[PDB]
């Protein structure tokens, strides 16, 4: 089984490392046929990236003819490209996709998945939401029950800032500490709620079946005007949004502090919550590796 | 696909109802060929149990020749029987097993699963731990990661009582109320001794850690009116590579288990990649039945 690895920043590097740690017998026959970055194409599996040829991901794809594309490349939220068109091409060729790149799915989930379903091609995307903590894949083991609503904390930086504030720290001092720890840079991009909006978009599509794109989400982030508040991401059959809200002591999200993420899935039978880390390159890479193993099991 | 349902108390009845709700196209070809209880064998799928034949689970198995045995019978922790011998004979016949009965797995995990692996037979056992909240099945979507330790609240009855005790309710009334809701018998000794949590942590340690323990290896204690006041107490089950135990402990406010209240259960799984926690109802017949239904759908997908 031959992979094309698209992207070789921290996530791709972590992915290649996990793959070589021989973590499952299901991966014994898996090799990386090539790695492609903005610097070119390496037609070898090596720790260090050195391009053998110039060319983009489509050239790599045509040259290598992989069984699976693993997309760990940078999220382009302008238009999802080249990943969006690449996935459609791969699907039409019966090439499976494993991705940690949120953009194509936040922009065009139904387009991609409708096509995959029609061709019987599998898509792993666990690493797009809550990284290595089963979210997408948690729903895979909740068969036969309709999801009514989902609610979560889906961004660690804003959760960390709000955690400090509930403990009596001012917004200004809490933000500074997030910056000190490297969670926020202009911290504007890190605290605007967009990241959570991209994630809840994907969850909503997959779990509820609400064809939604990022433009449909009503989102906002955190700022000095906030007074225990959490940045809540929510989806149901009617709407998708992200907003700061007061959280009761009755709430299983109450204790979800620091950089931790959490997802509460409410079905006709029960409400369950999972919590874990939601970021980190090893974590995201592990979401992808998990999808790879499930794919080898024929369980996507 | 033909099922033999062993047991028909509240979980078996809920399971039958869930199946008849047509919740997945994966189950369209599934029928119940027979239901067996202490009262005999019903060779029909009926809401109400009326025996057609006298005889036990082995007779039912011989007659029906099911593709899958769904065991929702009561756990016999003395020796695991008849479920333990039934599973070994079923595995030898290439018959898959879905179970909510902890005893055979708490007593003979490695043997049962080794036999199953050698025959290519699948065992769903999600309903044995945390009912319908993915636990066993959560680990199924954590492939290629090494579990370092697990810690959780694994018994609904005792969590319900300890939650009430934390609110000024006497142990005696909390017990009385647990009894009233169908959580403890009129003699509640065996409902509160910590054994159920011990059997669950045994199964989790075997499956997730590869710690080949049986019930006899677990240090466990239960609850009673004598527990410390001024602290919120939870019955904590724990396993790592070295030890497995269950005991009532005072819980700190920053502990993720602090607010796991009522009949809610929770499991904290620490792996080489990450520490995660899952929480959901740990008691309720529909919930346990849904654990088994989830396994049945996963089986049909060939994902056990
Ligand atoms: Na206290």
């Amino acid at each position: 089984m031959k992979l094309l690895l698209f992207g070789y920043g921290n996530v791709g590097k972590a992915f290649r490392k996990l793959l070589h740690e021989k973590r499952s017998p299901e991966l014994n026959d898996v090799i990386i046929g090539g790695i492609v970055t903005r610097r070119g194409i390496m037609l070898q599996d090596k720790e260090d990236f050195t391009p053998d040829l110039e060319g983009d991901v489509f050239k790599a794809f045509e040259k290598i003819k992989p069984d699976i594309i693993v997309d760990v490349s940078s999220a382009n939220y302008n238009n999802g490209e080249p990943s969006l068109s690449l996935y459609k091409e791969a699907i039409k060729d019966g090439v499976n996709i494993i991705t940690t790149n949120k953009a194509p799915l936040a922009l065009a989930f139904n387009e991609i998945f409708s096509l995959a379903r029609s061709k019987g091609v599998k898509i792993g995307f666990q690493g797009t939401v809550m990284s290595g903590t089963p979210s997408i894949n948690l729903y895979r083991v909740l068969p036969g029950s309709r999801v009514i609503k989902i609610r979560g904390i889906l961004n660690g930086t804003t959760n960390f800032i709000l955690t400090l504030m509930n403990k009596g720290v001012s917004f200004e001092e809490a933000l500074k500490e997030a910056q000190r720890r490297g969670y926020a840079e202009d911290p504007t991009l890190d605290i605007n709620g967009f990241d959570a909006a991209a994630k809840i978009t994907i969850l909503a599509n997959f779990m509820i079946g609400n064809s939604v794109t990022i433009k449909d989400v009503k989102f906002e982030g955190i700022n000095r005007d906030l007074p225990k508040i959490k940045l809540i991401a929510y989806a149901d059959e009617k709407e998708v949004w992200v907003k700061p809200l007061p959280i009761s002591q009755d709430d299983p999200l109450y204790n979800v502090d620091g950089v931790e993420n959490a997802l509460e899935i409410t079905t006709d039978i029960q409400s369950i919550l999972i919590r874990g880390p939601g970021a980190g390159p090893v974590n995201a890479a592990y979401g992808a590796l998990s999808d790879l193993i499930l794919l080898k099991r024929d369980c996507l």
